[PDB]
């Protein structure tokens, strides 16, 4: 049978991954400016 | 003890703004799908 | 020959809306951080 | 010029790393449902 939802549940699939990439950056982004510190 | 430049925060801040509006999408598409479909 | 299933796509849509509570509660935070910086 | 406690940033890297979680787990659902839909 046809799911007539497939195609959008892989966009929504897609979407979500960028989304996580975009939560990478940020982490990427912070984990950058505290990757200096030696101690705490 | 370490800091780090407040601006920092509103590079978040604006990140965190576009994640929104991607959640926002989805939950939008979501909806819309469901509405379409008539079930009988 | 179609196959259907809206319970589907209502978790997922749970799904994100618990996110973006999630998501809005950060922003709240780094709102309130940002609240506090202008005042120094 | 204004700086903010690294510990602030740490906090906001641990919400954003439980965001990552959130589409991790919504993600893997689609995934199972998608595989799932190859049987019907």
């Amino acid at each position: 049978s046809y799911y007539i939802d497939a195609d959008l549940l892989r966009e929504i699939k897609q979407h979500l991954k960028q989304q996580q990439e975009g939560l990478s950056h940020l982490i990427s982004i912070i984990k950058d400016d505290l990757e200096d510190i030696k101690l705490v």
